[PDB]
């Protein structure tokens, strides 16, 4: 019965959770937090009050960091923002569970934005829609890469993947703000802006290496230049090169000279770097 | 072509949908006792939700539950789930995590298909949000104790709080969504919390008893019997046996004989197996000594 009492008390109450518990399981998240402007700027138009703007800000921050914690496990990444990734320190189990926990903490914050039911429902749909989009994008990035060469994407498939994957959070942010604003949409603009951002991330991962980690190569990522290279070689009948690009991706190698060979193939043999640099310029042009 | 791309919603073919769904379909094809699904139909005898809402609640629960197991198997380095290879060993940890997470959000999406009524809708989202937060808290504690061992040896009380969060979470999510949708005029949450607790201690018990592959040992999990053995040896200054329990859990061993040795210690030295069997019977007695529901539990004794 002394036991009966405690059980009775246990089951008749909300689950017990302390501030110490909160701290112990937030470790992976506090670590990446150790490593926006766009929102402040975009507000000039949206015109959201400050405390509301700060909530949008906390929300995208939780979602952005959480998704990187997961992405780094997915991409076997050793470094993020110059430091060791959380999963290498705290382990994959803790990191995944904490990142997932923060997605739900983020969701909780949405209700602090409003109570107006029409509005709230729309804010939730936005949150739910773009998170679904991010996972669809991520899922293809990962599938193409881990099942290569089962599927060789075309430039169009890559752009659609990116629209899902990178576009998700850019669209989530803008859409939360548009819907909260007293008042055409900026979604197509944010879309092009995310496509650019992603292709540039892809490009810079290789070019900063060619001039002075090229980790995407160790990941085996179907980046924008790799996708161009793989379709170019197939289209020009460069069988040997097409296969060698496939083989180096599949090695998941950290060897610097092997990574450099691939980058120089993209440089001189397929011209993918130039093509990618140009492509970025043209998209940036569509705004100029 | 750019214009048309950025002025449309992102593309998603049913073919893509099918690619991403594989890790999930993989676990879906290996059944279970459908325990939660069955519990739902029963309880609806008293909740009386219209059949369509009952289908949606069941689906949300099925998605949450199966995805949660896909992820738990990654967190637990599990080679088998429901007598079949785990999804992360086939499609890899990366796709498996992403797909499980994707399904959490597809379960969320189904919540707005439950109701138009914006007042009711707010509460359903809150229920969904709160129990997913609770599920992750219990799971984070279970993982923390295991991966930081021997930094913190949980007490029986801490274990029970961890279980109320971890296993009680989806049981409470199920019941609360239904009490909230019920057109019918106390609550079953306390009952569903006890069930959850029984259910988890029994899982921990069965993983060691059916052996005595006792994967919980390989995992190094702070299961109920193990929590009992460590707190016991600890209480009676049994330094050496306590340390040995700790050494075997820390080996993360797949050794049949070493696993056997630890089971032997819990059986013959701390007597944790019988302690757990008796603890489960007492929790069942609280219920059965307080109707389809009445059977269900007895079934768990
Ligand atoms: C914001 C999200 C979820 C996309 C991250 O994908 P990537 O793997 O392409 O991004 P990086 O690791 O290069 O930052
Ligand atoms: C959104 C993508 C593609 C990955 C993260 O990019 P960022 O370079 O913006 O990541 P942080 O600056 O926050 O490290
Ligand atoms: C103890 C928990 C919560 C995980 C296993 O649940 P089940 O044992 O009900 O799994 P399935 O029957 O669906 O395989
Ligand atoms: C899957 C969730 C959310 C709780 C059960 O985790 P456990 O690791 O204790 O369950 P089993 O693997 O024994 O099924
Ligand atoms: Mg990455
Ligand atoms: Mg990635
Ligand atoms: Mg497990
Ligand atoms: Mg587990």
């Amino acid at each position: 019965n002394k036991m009966e009492a405690k059980i009775d008390e246990l089951i008749n109450n909300d689950p017990v959770w302390s501030s110490q518990n909160e701290s112990l399981i937030s470790k992976p998240y506090n670590h990446i937090l150790l490593k926006l402007n766009l929102i402040v700027q975009i507000n000039r138009v949206m015109n959201l009050p400050k405390d509301q703007l700060a909530i949008v800000s906390q929300i995208v921050e939780l979602l952005h960091n959480s998704s990187l914690l997961i992405d780094d496990i997915e991409d076997n990444a050793p470094l993020r923002r110059g430091q060791t990734t959380s999963h290498l320190i705290f382990g994959v189990p803790s990191t995944i569970n904490t990142a997932n926990y923060m997605y739900f903490r983020a969701m909780q914050l949405v209700s602090q934005l409003t109570t107006k039911e029409p509005l709230y429902h729309n804010l939730i749909t936005i949150f739910n829609e773009e998170l679904i989009n991010l996972h669809r994008g991520q899922g293809l990035d990962i599938y193409w890469r881990d099942f290569l060469p089962e599927i060789i994407p075309t430039q169009e498939m890559y752009l659609n993947m990116v629209m899902n994957k990178t576009g998700g959070l850019f669209r989530l942010t803008l859409r939360l703000m548009e819907a909260l604003s007293p008042s055409h949409s900026l979604v197509p603009f944010i879309n092009l802006l995310g496509i650019i951002y992603q292709i540039r991330d892809d490009y810079l991962n290789l070019k900063d290496f060619q001039m002075s980690f090229a980790e995407d190569i160790t990941e085996g990522k179907l980046s924008f230049p790799i996708v161009h290279a793989l379709n170019f070689t197939k289209t020009k009948g460069q069988t040997e090169q097409h296969n060698e690009i496939l083989r180096i991706l599949l090695l998941r190698t950290s060897d610097k000279d092997i990574k450099l060979k691939l980058i120089q193939i993209l440089e001189f043999d397929t011209n993918s770097l130039a093509y990618t640099k140009n492509f970025i310029n043209q998209l940036v042009n569509m705004i100029k």
